């Protein structure tokens, strides 16, 4: 079996940085790749700060160990601005760059030529057909989806997306890697939305349409789902938390792919908020105003 | 204002008994109504067993206290087989009987003649237009929906449904009553599913379709929604928990009113289980099998 040990994470953003951190924390050798030295420096800095925040807690009764732990985990993460030079002998490449199909495909088409034979390619894409990226290579049997959830270092779920061409060997390798990260992997075919978003987003859009219809206030709907369905956050609180722009992008995609399905119909309210740059918590305002 | 003190609860089933229990526990005088003295005896007995179970846990440091609590609550719950015999002096009627329009309308059409003038009529129905029931009476301004959730004694939410004719006075009165019960009322128009079921049920159906479509197993979908979305129960565990027959019933209704809507298309797997009398935890088998206690 191909036991993933050396991992190459391309993209030091919210997800990429978290992926790199959990891999390193769990004993894997990591090379985090991004476009500039500045982006990388900031990315690794946030990883350190996150690790320290946790250490200061579990190592109160021994500050020494705490710092050794952080230094150790942080020392097993390398950085680079040239992915091509790092994939020569990497066991796994996990991509988490800008959500743009053209950019992603060029990336892998290029990497496919440098990566070792056994190297597995995986995308953390939320709204893109894994197959639409696996065909940019001649490594389809070792290409798959590995979808994580933010905050990566906390969220225990990982969706292992297998395409019709993905081998069983590649699948089990990713399932074992997921468990090695201390995650609980589930399986799903290469369908839009996979499992979570496919069943969550459309529900959130329905929550918005109920409001636009004037049937109930945003506040009551949120209260209804929390007390009534036991959800951690009401649909609008969650919409703001995950980003209104992010949500809109996913739904618009499914809409352009099947403009007939009533579940993907655009929301006037959602568009207006995205228009006037109100993306939710990350912008200080979405359906609700924050801090 | 007219504060609800006397409540007539019609239906001693799962929902009704719970409603009576919470109302009586919070200081309201209650009359539980059902078809036979036996059914009523069984319901009130179930209310006692529930109160004593809550007592042993709350008054563990003083069983005597817990016995007084139970006895006091149980004492303010009278039982009658004909509601018309007590509504002339009740403040609110909360109906929770079989889910059938004709039966409900016949019930309220007749109670309308006994209930005092100030009496408010409320239906706990899940799949019927409140308005449809209200027009069986000439008291539409004092008619509304008061939708609870099982187990009533635990679930804090209560949906107060206002029809175009419900008066502001009736609405406020029901909201206050909701708070007096220790619940949290939310407002919604008389639309199919109200809030919770309108957003919950269609989602449960998509879960089933995702599975029947063979994109993922039931087990992984449940795991995915529990860990990825933070839900207490995965879609298939919740389906089995609320009732596959209860669910199929609600969806068929919506499907019937708007047959072209894809969101209400029937589930082959759901129908098959329902047809085989596999209703979920109620029968020991739904999408999953359970220990027939
Ligand atoms: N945004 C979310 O809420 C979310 C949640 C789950 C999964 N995702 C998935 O994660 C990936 C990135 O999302 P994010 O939130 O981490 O993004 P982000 O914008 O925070 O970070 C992406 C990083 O990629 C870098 N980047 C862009 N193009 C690159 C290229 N050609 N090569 C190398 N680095 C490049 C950027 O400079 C940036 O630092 C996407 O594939 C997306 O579908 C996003
Ligand atoms: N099942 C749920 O989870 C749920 C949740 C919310 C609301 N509801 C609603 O609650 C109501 C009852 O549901 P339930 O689960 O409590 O039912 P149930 O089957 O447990 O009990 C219904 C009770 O109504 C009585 N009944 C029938 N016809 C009657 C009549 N003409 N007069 C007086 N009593 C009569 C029966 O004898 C029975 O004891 C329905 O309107 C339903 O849509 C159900």
């Amino acid at each position: 079996k191909i036991i993933v040990k050396h991992v190459t994470v391309i993209g030091g953003g919210l997800m990429g940085a978290g992926i790199a951190q959990v891999a390193a924390a769990t004993g894997h050798t990591v090379v985090l790749v991004d476009q500039t030295e500045d982006i990388l420096a900031k990315s690794k800095k946030g990883i350190e700060e996150s690790l320290r925040k946790v250490a200061k807690k579990k190592f109160a009764e021994n500050p020494k160990a705490g710092d050794e732990f952080v230094a150790k985990t942080l020392s097993t993460i390398a950085t680079s601005t040239d992915a091509a030079s790092v994939v020569h002998s990497t066991d796994l490449v996990v991509e988490a760059i800008v959500e743009n199909l053209k950019v992603k495909n060029e990336l892998f088409k290029r990497l496919d030529k440098r990566a070792a034979e056994h190297t597995i390619f995986a995308s953390n894409t939320s709204s893109l057909q894994i197959t639409s990226i696996a065909n940019a290579t001649t490594r389809q049997d070792r290409f798959a989806g590995l979808h994580f959830f933010n905050p990566v270092p906390v969220m225990k779920l990982v969706e292992v997306i297998k395409t019709p061409m993905t081998s069983q060997k590649t699948f089990e390798s990713l399932v074992d890697f997921s468990k090695a990260l201390g995650k609980h992997p589930v399986s799903c075919k290469d369908t839009p939305g996979f499992i979570v978003n496919r069943l969550l987003v459309p529900y959130l859009m329905e929550a918005i349409r109920l409001y636009e219809r004037g049937d109930a206030s945003k506040e009551d709907i949120d209260t209804a789902m929390k007390l009534g369905a036991g959800y951690p956050m009401g649909p609008f609180e969650l919409l703001d938390y995950v980003g209104l722009d992010t949500t809109k992008f996913i739904v618009d995609g499914w809409h352009e792919m099947d403009a007939e399905n009533p579940l993907h119909q655009p929301s006037p309210s959602l568009n207006k908020l995205v228009a006037e740059n109100k993306f939710g918590k990350k912008t200080g305002e979405g359906f609700y105003k924050y801090k």
